């Protein structure tokens, strides 16, 4: 099988659960500025997902509203939402809005939240109301509905709270963080547009638009290694539909409408072998194709060795710790280098001529 | 060459009301019918909050719906029945308390985005791919509070206690000082599907709580109207009214084929068969409620009842119809009428004591 | 190390059925109770068809469907009212007179093909755009007969008269011949959504007549159970049964991921639900699809525990020849209602009900 | 007793043209803006192919429909932004070069046909089942080579090399010939979902490049209308024109029952007008009263007998019209019902050019 | 105890080849059946491209679909029949000259997006609310080029003209260099709703050109089978393949169930719910249901036998145990128990075809003139 040694891992928290709900993004956006807090020095903050995700989709409604549906309304996001969440709605503490409390659970179960919510948000995006609801304050009776939805489900966000003694407001408490949006930057790397520019990814989750600086693919990878090495982690959002991604805690990259199927009916990922590392062009067409689409987040805080000397990023994933190394998974550098679709680090993180050449004072 | 009519006999009604932009005339005319049972009762004029009943009714219906899981149909109309099971069960409260159009700034009803809302997030659960509703530690489904907290965003929070001419009151203990009570009232119609003289739940979208009517012959059936008018009694009038014969220009006409619906006819009067055959068929079906609460004679000494409807004043005869006899005849679906309206002989064929 | 059952009493039921590729078992379940019943008042052993019933049941549920404009969904269920108001209105028949199959030169029933068609044509009455249907010269309806004459050619035509053991009947002059009586019969089940000792219709698609049924807290609901079985009289049982303990090897015991989405027997101590607990089972979607059976014996397995003996109409070929055995609690969990006659309850209960 | 207007002031603009049946008013309006800034700027007189542009960025539009798996619709429309960007990004090409209808034998655009197969093509690839996109050997997309064809066949083939006026140009050529750049406009707006002074994209199924639009407040907004026409600009005018104030006879002006199931002199002469508040203004943003965003040129101002003022539109329906396809809008249903407005930033006063921090 | 087939007589074939990943049977197995023609013919062995008339064929599909407002289905089948008139009508051209899968750098069809593609555009005119469809300025439809268009570039472009083998050719000219013409083969079937011994277009999708076939007694039928292949000709063989009989390990039976139980050990009883890998109903020599005319036309009546794929029968072969099969060249590739080739046997054939092509000379001289074929 496999056998891995940590070469260098850096400071994270407890492995969390997000349960039957896509809100990977907003778990892994707070595995990481968790992590952020601890290198600052602030300590161990558990910062609620729950928060966020309830305001996130409160926007997300909105967007699909004035765009006549064609933003979709669904139970993902981006990085970039938990970015914008913090400046905007604030951050507050987990035991202030928990998962499961408001159907006495204790983890995350959304599929009827959804099912309401995505009914009234098409209802009103999609269907043949020519002139929507206001009171005498011009306030929309439709977002009354949807946030009065979400908080049954949800719970209902904190206008104030004690945590350790002094009273916040969730903007105060973010404020007491010192996280700043602008000290991160989310990267990429494709052709379709030009290199060390920044694009908009153009994916149904980044439906804030928000940007991305492009990156060649080797510098791209430069990236990654010293985030670790100099003490920082990643945000990483990567597409993790490959039979090499296991449910045994490794994501590995292997080199190897039917008539007949119709009327009818190796060891490759469960030790090490050569791994095919990708091109640019390789790269591109996964993406262009399909191969390459649905950006699940996750956290990568440290590089590792198999028995072989091949190298692997140390992921914390939001499953919980039900699996062989507890929650945390091994992604292989060729793995990586072939299916990330973007990353958010500190711009500290970067290396030096990578931070000139995007122009990043 | 036109219509005039002179009132034979009317009994006291309360001022027209406007149901605007929902389908709301159950209860309305339901309200106009009370509304005169408590002035003939010698209680004084009330206005009655629709709003109050209709919030009540529409959470009832949603829950019917899930049960049924979507067979119960889930939409604005109603019965009779609803608003006389709703005092009993919910209580009444005063319009002011609740009034049409106060959540989007306005003073008339409009529940068309309220319906688009509602009706998706009932058919999410009633009719969608959900094997287990949540709930919360008390056992409380959580879909129902997010139904009843959409409706109240669009009509108003229904209020647990108010002041109405210095004195306060829950909607129960309103209901109770009116002195209204449901067993007071009877449904009745007159179809030959079921056997004359028994009770059975008219087979109509609207009647999903299955109230029962009690069935009559069509010439008692027409005694029923008659009797109650004259001895000052007025009734709660469910017809269809999808007819050329009913028309903007307040008249309900049934001639025997212009002029044919814009000065005094010939009336086709109906039998029992062929009132069956227009219910069988799809010819009457759009039950729309209203309150006849008189009888007046064109100029050619032909019968009509007066009838107050719920589209506001802005009308031939400000916001008041006149319906043929041959038009009721064949077009009614059923009507309430306090029990003490019957005839003694058709009271006893009917075993109500 | 599987279970050992010993039957502790059983009152008399006739053979096994089998409705095969239908959903019929309202009325296999209805007609094993009611011969169970004539057996009990000494009027020997029947063969009733379920399939003259189902006939006439349909027509009038697509009468249903089309006077509420769909609200009333057509579909082969149904339910132990169907069956005593059936008997009532449309009489009885003997088996022979109008057996499963024979229309298409089978033994057993197959519905779909029959289902696929009318369920089209009554929708396309009750949900489409028709502004008047049509009749004759007597005010009888066209589609009525449409509907009629189909389902004829896939069920049979029903007798107007036959004979049998050497008598001439009708359908109803054979019902007549029973002394069956509807009247005779109550149903009862347990929910506090409405009160107790009342009678409210349960609020299930196949209850499309809106029977009604009488409202009992869930303690004595289950003494009508033993009192019944215990005086000689069997129990129409309307359970839900899609449960994983609810198994093809003849025993009924008590039992949206992220994650999920990216990959892919012996006697056991027993759940015995609070009335709360079955009430949100109810509410919550749970406890839904009534499958109709026929309790008539009670029987312990090895360790004492306690079960109901049932007999179901999917035919013989299983471990118990086409018998289960329900546990108590499976019974008092996921049972939403029964049938018995009214001399099976017992008397403090028939009073509480007030039932002459 | 109706209108009649005379002109304060206006700046000179090209022929109407006639879009016909497609909704190609956001190209056909950028072409009538961009050909009145080129004879501003000295350059003559210039007939713009709007077909080679609705091309390239419907391809483009198929791509964003592709990559987001159907959440960019797919449709006529377009923005502002799709003009200039495209100018810099495909090129220019004359009119005569690529002609409304010829594929067709008709001299007027129709692309109900095109529509109707191309939204069927991108709908089966981007809300389809296919798991895995067809490529060639070097990576193209097969699925676009579809789209592209199809366009051809209808559009017309685009030109790689042509002759204009005795010289021989490339699209890329032509556009650097007429000195035109996309960093001299900026696109502005007014709404209060966001604060003012800052860029957003609009949020509007059009501008599915999510283009910036610089935010003022309403009273600066209208200040740019009146500071362009009085120093010689013009105006790329996106407005909601779904208003019974909005007239086929060449003015615009500012303007579930129960019973209805069962059963004035306004805009044909000078009234007095209601003039907005910011917040109404936004509330008809909100509310889907202000909509469906459809591009013109404000090229004047002009005055009615009573000395009320309107902007003076050209719009791109063809001449058969009062006006000859000029159109005037009232001052006061400019402000309520524009949704988004370009200029040269030349044609910004200096204070607000000072408060958006453009140099 | 499995099978071991030996074979009685074989007529020469050539290579077998894989269809892939789309509905093209129709087309491959006519040209095995036409290139084992130019065998016996004496013309050599030839590699026709399946793709070139796959291509040409869709768009005459796609215009009948357009014509029809849809009744005729645009989909990837076809018949045999399609064949012959596009040899007629088309041409034909040699594999090099138009190959599968070189647009999209692939050996082998795929297509799944090609049919996504079309089909969407196909129904688009066909099925929507288009009154008056457009054309250019010498009438020539503007749809029509847009879905040849697309099938150029996911099949690739037909050739005008080419060089084989030394010549240069159209299509046209290479079609007539073949020797070989339509009006040498008849379409045969054997169903009892149209009268013995008259001719009638089978009532199935993929026989939109509603092209004829002559209809047979079953046992005359069958008889044509065995004379063509005792004097030298093949079959192209239209059948129903899906049953429990036809299976992926190479052979097509038609066992009788009734009777295989009561020869094995098991009772009735113990039969039913024995496993179906234990019950070996299609792993050895089982004795046959041998259809009448009337099951076989029941079957046709009520959707049992209708999914026509096309195979080639070229030889007849013996089991063990003295069981009659016919020889079916299948065009899945060579990746199976028997390299491609399937055994079929007397019984399946019997009840599951649903129409065969010959050619005239193969029919005995009796049927010939029965059916009045000079
Ligand atoms: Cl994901
Ligand atoms: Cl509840
Ligand atoms: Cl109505
Ligand atoms: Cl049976
Ligand atoms: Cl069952
Ligand atoms: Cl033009
Ligand atoms: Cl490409
Ligand atoms: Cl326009
Ligand atoms: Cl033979
Ligand atoms: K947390
Ligand atoms: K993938
Ligand atoms: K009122
Ligand atoms: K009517
Ligand atoms: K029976
Ligand atoms: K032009
Ligand atoms: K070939
Ligand atoms: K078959
Ligand atoms: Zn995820
Ligand atoms: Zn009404
Ligand atoms: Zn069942
Ligand atoms: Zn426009
Ligand atoms: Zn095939």
């Amino acid at each position: 099988g496999f056998v891995f040694t940590t070469v260098k891992e850096n400071p994270i928290t407890s492995v969390k659960n997000q349960n039957r709900a896509g809100t990977c993004w907003c778990y892994s956006s707070y595995s990481f500025l968790e992590s952020e807090l601890l290198r600052m020095g602030k300590g161990e903050y558990d910062l609620s997902e729950m928060f966020t995700v309830y305001n996130t989709y409160l926007d997300r409604a909105d967007a699909a509203v004035r765009t006549h549906g064609d933003v979709s309304f669904s139970q993902g996001g981006s990085f970039y939402d938990a970015l914008y969440g913090m400046e905007t709605f604030g951050l507050v503490p987990e035991e202030e809005m928990r998962p499961g409390m408001m159907y006495a659970d204790t983890l995350s179960n959304h599929t009827e939240l959804s099912a309401l919510t995505d009914a009234m948000v098409a209802a009103i995006a999609k269907g043949k109301l020519r002139k929507l609801q206001s009171d005498e304050n011009n306030a929309m009776l439709w977002k009354k509905a949807v946030a009065a939805v979400h908080q049954i489900y949800l719970g209902v966000p904190p206008e104030k709270f004690t945590y350790k003694g002094k009273e916040y407001t969730p903007k105060s408490f973010f404020e007491s963080t010192g996280l700043k949006a602008s000290d991160y930057v989310s990267l990429t790397s494709y052709t379709h547009h030009p290199f060390y520019t920044q694009f908009p990814l153009e994916i149904q989750d980044n439906w804030r638009h928000g940007m991305s600086y492009n990156l060649p693919l080797d510098e791209f990878m430069e990236v990654f290694d010293n985030a670790i090495n100099t003490g920082y982690t990643i945000a990483w959002g990567s597409d993790v539909s490959e039979s090499g991604f296991t449910r045994d805690g490794v994501a590995v990259m292997p080199d190897d409408g039917s008539d007949m199927a119709h009327w009818l009916k190796k060891k490759l990922n469960t030790k090490p072998q050569p791994q095919k590392w990708c091109t640019q062009a390789e790269r591109q067409l996964a993406y262009d194709n399909y191969e390459t689409t649905d950006d699940h987040g996750m956290q990568i805080y440290g590089i590792a060795k198999d028995q072989e000397g091949n190298e692997y990023y140390m992921v914390k994933n939001s499953w919980g710790t039900n699996s062989k190394y507890n929650g945390i998974w091994y992604a292989s550098k060729a793995f990586v280098r072939y299916k990330t679709m973007n990353i958010v680090v500190h711009k500290d993180a970067l290396p030096k001529a990578i931070k000139a050449k995007l122009g990043i004072k």
